[PDB]
């Protein structure tokens, strides 16, 4: 088929700072940072991703490079650049509001229709993008999406983009097949998932027993603040026959009608009186923010 013409950036450790750390695990750890490309004069904030050295470890986070640095779409992480150090660090856009599944448990008191809507077109926009670059995601959640703004959010983590249980098509549990309709049942749960601000699918439910309660004919529950209309589409992105459940074309088309009129499809009390950061508040973006550009705007 056709030939990945991707560039694969290679950055000098001295081109960019460690300013603190956002997490840690078992891949390694997450740091928040700034890369200062040459003379440039401009300062970009990201994410630095590091991992004991032990060659076959180096082989899946250059794979996950691999896949990161061949995507370009704004509802994707793009990888920005690798360094090659002792330890071999991925250099990432910085996502300030960190994962969406957290963002939707600590601030579900103002998150209204048009938020969630909107994420839904957004989320399956970046899905469809993948699907025209025949790329298979695996590993689709709201913990790996990412939030920029509260207005703007992109699908990451392609450790698995060629095991999350709860997050899987039937066919992907009992006969290890994921398919572009395999991730619709993922997108399916990530939406689950924000519907119900942070709820975990199936809690208390052992990963073994989820396989046989899916082949009875048990899905999700229907959450509070979805009408019919939101939860039948959740519901189609669960049939037994992938080639029976929605295409993310369609999927942005659903959501993209729905978010013209957010209070129609999603009853939440407060909504529209409700407030999220926006880059027209004050103090919306420590050190010299004086030529501190965004990743999305630099482009060499
Ligand atoms: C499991 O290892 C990685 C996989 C890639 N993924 C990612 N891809 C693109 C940008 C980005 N930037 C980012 C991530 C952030 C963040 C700000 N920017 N704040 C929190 N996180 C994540 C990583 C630490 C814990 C949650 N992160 C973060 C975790």
């Amino acid at each position: 088929e056709a030939p990945n013409q991707a560039l694969l950036r290679i950055l000098k450790e001295t081109e960019f700072k460690k300013i603190k750390v956002l997490g840690s695990g078992a891949f390694g750890t997450v740091y928040k940072g700034l890369w200062i490309p040459e003379g440039e004069k401009v300062k970009i904030p990201v994410a630095i991703k590091e991992l004991a050295t032990s060659p076959k470890a180096n082989k899946e986070i250059l794979d996950e490079a691999y896949v990161m640095a061949s995507v370009d779409n704004p509802h994707v992480c793009r990888l920005l650049g690798i360094c090659l150090t002792s330890t071999v660090q991925l250099i990432m856009q910085l996502m300030p509001f960190g994962c969406l599944l957290d963002y939707v448990r600590e601030h579900k008191d103002n998150i209204g229709s048009q938020y969630l809507l909107n994420w839904c077109v957004q989320i399956a926009k970046g899905m469809n993008y993948l699907e025209d670059r025949r790329l298979v995601h695996r590993d689709l959640a709201a913990r790996n999406v990412l939030v920029k703004t509260p207005q703007h959010v992109k699908i990451t983590d392609f450790g698995r983009a060629k095991v999350p249980i709860k997050w899987m098509a039937l066919e992907s549990i009992l006969h290890r097949i994921y398919t572009h309709q395999s991730d619709v049942w993922s997108y399916g749960v990530t939406v689950w998932e924000l519907m119900t601000f942070g709820s975990k699918p199936y809690d208390g439910i052992p990963a073994s027993e989820i396989s046989s309660i899916l082949e009875k004919g048990e899905r999700l529950p229907q959450p509070p603040i979805c009408t019919i209309d939101v939860y039948m589409i959740m519901v189609k992105c669960w049939m037994i026959d992938a080639d029976s459940r929605p295409k993310f074309r369609e999927l942005i088309i659903e959501f993209s009608k729905m978010a013209r009129d957010p209070q129609r499809y999603l009853v939440i009390q407060g909504d529209e009186r409700m407030h999220l950061p926006s880059p027209t508040d004050s103090n919306f973006y420590e050190e010299d923010m004086d030529d501190v550009v965004d990743a999305d705007e630099y482009l060499i």
